[PDB]
């Protein structure tokens, strides 16, 4: 989604 650190798994945009 909108997240930019790996704490969102592979659902970070960076």
């Amino acid at each position: 989604g909108r997240c930019c650190h790996p704490a969102c798994g592979k659902y970070y945009s960076c």
